[PDB]
């Protein structure tokens, strides 16, 4: 259910990612069309996101609240409405029909909705309804933000006074801090407020993580990249989190016998360097029924290996999961081959006092970029299979409805984990996935402003170790907490010739410190670094800092080491992402 809301919100992130930076006035165009074609063609979309998080919620908006939302919606649709034919008029016309009158015209219609938008946003925030107007806030702080950064493309074509366009950066630097903050306060008190002892507590608990993490988190981990003047050419990044679709179960109310909260959330993986699938595992075990006839085997127990990032060749192998074979292991390789889909199938027996169900039958569909062609791998129970009741696109949609799935999916297979039920009833298989964005190459991009996330490091050292990110980054990120040496992230230069860059690193520190960066074991750029927080301070959007190093290089070799050093005891530093900026 909800996939609507879920397709606009995975579809949004998904063009985003292609006009993100200082785009090309064509693609920024473009987007703005299907835009307003997906988020805002009317009042059925904004409504249909309220009533999302009101069935995670449990809990409803009070009608005046509502209606007066979807009130200030209308007028703000309006606003950008008339803003982007505006502007699609604009850049279409040559720079001769720009004459003050219609340079007016646009500054106005501008000032309008950015106007209309500082105005109305309270209203997605209303005291007590913070949590249930969350994706609505989300989605309309993304239009702001994303309609002001416009001020610093074309400012000074539609005649702004340079006080203007000032006016309008600094604002857009305040709001980016407070809605970024905004959202990850709500989230987490929403996320808090689902926990639970039960089964049933845990699937409403990562239905609404993950859902969140779908239509909101994405999103505003975009926003520092409509900063188009610390970001002036398009930008290659990638979204490295986990997301877990809920768990395969052939019947609606187990019971009781489901497994238990901390059963399953205390074991799903931790904060990780990051993975891909590798091999998975497949135990079976026979189901009898009461009678003989309805019997079936079903899918028991898992091992899963995966191979690390780039730079790394062993593989990972998971300790065992559930319950060991009865019948013969069936093993599935998947060397490179992207899952993009997974759907299954589950039977039950209805016992006198008791009923059996269990995972069947699973289709795995795979791509194969290398050898551009899609295929697919299934298990098989053997004995009665059953309907097949699970399917991965329900909850992971795809970024596009146009291209053939293969092409236009937005999600990949990165772990299978098999839980216990209570009193051992059975099996439950949960699956965890990770964005299509991720390149596997950690390819620096001799065009565009490269990001590289630390979690894309082959190896840790110096006891630095992968931590939960703090939400609004995209994944989680690395903690250094003694002087040396901390990750080696391998790096694959796109061209061949001798192209210069600069580095710059998003980080937070307790002290003042010396980052150094060596390629293949020789240091080329070392420098001095601020503070950004104090010890026992939570992370928030300004805890962190993006500054750059002095002196260019040239990418002369593949392994890239960050390293440490200005710590103190009781000093952390938590880096998050590197980027490279080409240059002349």
């Amino acid at each position: 259910t909800t996939k609507d809301v879920i397709q606009k919100g995975i579809s949004v992130v998904g063009d985003l990612l292609g006009v993100v930076g200082f785009p090309f006035g064509g693609a920024l165009v473009s987007f703005y069309t299907n835009f307003l074609n997906t988020i805002w063609p009317s009042e059925d979309p904004w409504k249909a996101f309220m009533e999302q998080v009101e069935a995670l919620m449990d809990q409803k908006i009070a009608d005046y609240a509502k209606n007066k939302a979807l009130a200030e919606l209308q007028g703000l649709q309006n606003n950008v409405e008339d803003y982007v034919s505006a502007l699609s008029s604009w850049q279409k016309n040559p720079v001769s029909s720009r004459n003050p009158h219609s340079q007016g015209r646009i500054r106005e219609l501008f000032s309008q909705a950015e106007s209309h938008f500082r105005n109305s946003m309270p209203s997605f925030a209303i005291s007590g309804y913070e949590v249930l107007f969350l994706t609505t806030y989300a989605q309309a702080a993304n239009t702001h933000l994303f309609l002001l950064k416009d001020a610093q493309i074309y400012g000074e074509e539609w005649g702004y006074e340079k006080e203007d366009i000032a006016e309008f950066y600094k604002r857009q630097l305040k709001l980016t801090q407070e809605y970024t903050d905004h959202c990850v306060k709500w989230y987490n008190v929403g996320l808090d407020k689902l926990r639970g002892s039960s089964y049933e507590s845990w699937v409403n608990f990562n239905r609404y993580r993950r859902e969140m993490t779908l239509t909101v988190l994405d999103l505003i981990a975009l926003f520092p990249l409509y900063d188009v003047r610390l970001y002036p050419k398009e930008v290659k990044t990638e979204l490295t989190r986990d997301v877990l679709t809920d768990p395969i179960v052939g019947v609606n109310n187990l019971r009781g016998y489901g497994t238990t909260f901390s059963n399953i959330e205390n074991y799903i993986r931790k904060p990780h360097l990051f993975d891909y699938l590798h091999r998975i595992q497949f135990h079976t075990r026979f189901q009898p029924g009461y009678y003989g006839n309805d019997s079936f085997n079903y899918w028991s127990g898992n091992y899963v290996s995966t191979r690390p990032s780039i730079g790394s060749n062993d593989i990972i192998t998971s300790p065992f999961y559930g319950n060991k074979s009865s019948e013969p292991v069936q093993n599935l390789e998947f060397n490179g081959e992207k899952v993009y889909r997974a759907v299954a199938n589950t039977n039950l027996a209805v016992w006198p006092s008791a009923v059996y169900s269990g995972v069947t039958k699973v289709e795995f569909s795979q791509y194969n970029d290398q050898t551009d062609e899609a295929s697919t791998q299934t298990y098989d129970s053997k004995r009665n299979v059953g309907a097949v009741s699970w399917d991965s696109i329900d909850q992971l949609p795809p970024e596009t409805t146009d291209e053939p799935l293969e092409k236009g999916y937005s999600h990949q297979l990165n772990y299978v984990m098999c839980f216990l039920m209570q009193g051992s009833r059975g099996t439950i298989p949960v699956l965890t996935w990770t964005h299509k964005s991720v390149d596997f190459f950690n390819m620096i991009d001799s065009k565009k402003i490269t990001q590289l996330p630390l979690v894309k490091a082959y190896k840790l050292q110096s006891g630095a170790s992968v931590v939960a990110g703090p939400r609004f980054t995209g994944g989680d990120i690395i903690q250094c907490t003694e002087n040396g040496s901390a990750a080696t992230i391998y790096v694959t230069p796109d061209v061949s010739y001798s192209q210069k860059y600069r580095a710059r690193i998003h980080y937070a520190s307790t002290s003042q410190i010396t980052f150094t960066l060596s390629l293949d074991g020789a240091p080329f750029n070392q420098y001095y670094f601020d503070k950004t927080i104090n010890k026992g301070d939570t992370l928030t959007y300004n805890s962190f800092n993006l500054a750059s190093f002095s002196t260019p290089f040239e990418l002369s070799g593949n392994n890239l080491q960050i390293g440490v050093t200005g710590l103190s005891a009781g000093d952390k530093v938590y880096i998050d992402k590197i980027e490279f900026i080409p240059v002349n």
